[PDB]
């Protein structure tokens, strides 16, 4: 009944609140951040520990032996270090992030150790895995087959907080999401593989998602949906696509940041200000403000007043000081956090949308759809925290209660895992509906 959490937050908060209910569980936490680990203990009774997991890899190995289960809420790159520690002392482990190729190399040793580690728990990957297999397995019970799979998912603010140039507010640092735009996308549609190039041209792939007439949504392909054929066992499928959802206008705005050369990891150049910074990118010398206006709009290409005003609104033409950063993209990410973050009483929400083409032995075709929508609680957790934290927090409790008997690495792909979790999240306010027709 002893658990060690690695990572100080903010995903830890709901993880602790859930595990720390019966009171018969001892919680321990370890983090680099000193102020964060300290403030956390004020809310939940736990044992604080301060440690850089990397350097003091020694003290980690010993403490792992004292715990029943470790929860890794650290960046996904540090996971192999927690795996090598758990296998040594034969302790189980749960992780919210992907199972990287690095960590995949231990499956033999992790199996020989005779313990279980579970990865890919959370909103994505996680619930998207569970909703997928829940429907595939249901179709197998009746001998049916999967011909198509389409899954769109996105975290965004509640509609009443969408009135800003990006129609968005960042739960964490934008570096990750901003860099995603420069990457490709790969999916299968009607038998033919489709490749989408990232960067300036990605805007061409944005579409209108109209399954909620009251909601103004856009969507675009995610990163490589083709790999999921082997994971779910639906290689027979002729359409396989995962996508992302945002409010209309979000991507076109990010497209402006690309035109201006703001999305890159080049190092930065009296304190430096945004007006001065963009004069450099524009190529002009630091001049009056109305001048860079005509120069920025000229680099924004065409009379793109929308993208221009958006940059003005964010103060990118003003005299505000550019925050200290290791690069230009890192610098922009910090300015957006300052200008577009959630207030204390501002709601977020989550939206998932799945679509299956199921072929039954009779020969007919079932069109099955799933809707999952959750809002953040004002005085409670956000919709992102609840969806990322609970699936991994619930999986941990399941092991400590011996509910999971499997042995290995696995994901949430088995009914032994996704079954219980899918039912227990309803009580927490995560509800999903279903619909079907036949043709």
């Amino acid at each position: 009944r002893k658990v060690l959490v690695l990572g100080s937050g903010y995903i830890s908060e709901p993880v602790l609140e859930y595990l720390s209910r019966d009171g018969n569980i001892e919680i321990t936490v370890g983090s680099d951040m000193k102020n964060q680990i300290e403030q956390l203990g004020k809310k939940y009774n736990i044992n604080p520990v301060s440690m850089d997991i990397c350097k003091q890899e020694e003290k980690l190995g010993f403490l792992v032996a004292k715990q029943d289960l470790v929860i890794s809420l650290l960046p996904y790159v540090l996971h192999p270090l927690v795996a090598k520690a758990c296998i040594t002392n034969k302790v189980n482990m749960v992780t919210a992030s992907y199972i990287t190729p690095a960590l995949k190399e231990l499956e033999k040793s992790v199996e020989d150790a005779g313990i279980t580690i579970i990865g890919e728990l959370g909103l994505d990957p996680g619930l998207d895995h569970m909703l997928a297999m829940e429907s595939i397995d249901k179709a197998k019970e009746v001998g049916a087959t999967i011909e198509s799979y389409i899954s769109y998912c996105g975290g965004l603010p509640a509609p009443e907080h969408s009135n800003n140039p990006l129609r968005y507010k960042f739960s964490w640092s934008p570096v990750g999401v901003l860099m995603n735009v420069m990457q490709s996308a790969t999916y299968l549609l009607d038998g033919k593989v489709v490749n989408v190039a990232g960067g300036i041209s990605f805007l061409d792939a944005v579409t209108s998602m109209d399954f909620f007439p009251g909601l103004n949504l856009e969507g675009y392909p995610n990163r490589d949906s083709t790999k999921y054929a082997e994971i779910y066992g639906i290689s027979s499928a002729h359409t396989l696509l995962r996508g992302t959802l945002r409010y209309k206008g979000y991507m076109k705005a990010l497209n402006g940041f690309v035109k201006l050369g703001l999305i890159n990891r080049e190092a930065l150049p009296n304190p430096l200000t945004w007006k001065q910074l963009l004069c450099d990118l524009v190529g002009i010398s630091p001049s009056s403000e109305h001048d860079v206006l005509k120069e920025a709009v000229l680099k924004k290409l065409g009379g793109d007043n929308t993208q221009l005003e958006a940059a003005e609104w964010l103060g990118l033409l003003g005299d505000e000081q550019v925050p200290q950063a290791e690069s230009i993209l890192d610098a922009l990410s910090k300015h957006l956090v300052m200008k577009l973050s959630y207030g204390p009483e501002e709601k977020d929400m989550i939206v998932m949308r799945d679509s299956f083409g199921i072929r039954h032995p009779s020969g007919h075709l079932e069109h099955k759809t799933i809707d999952l929508v959750a809002y953040g609680d004002i005085n409670g957790f956000s919709a992102m925290a609840k969806t990322v934290g609970l699936p991994t927090a619930m999986a941990a409790k399941m092991l400590l209660d011996g509910e999971i008997g499997a042995k290995g690495l696995m994901g949430p792909f088995s009914k032994e895992i996704y079954g219980p979790i899918l039912e227990r999240i309803k009580a927490e306010g995560i509800i999903y509906t279903t619909q079907s027709t036949i043709k």
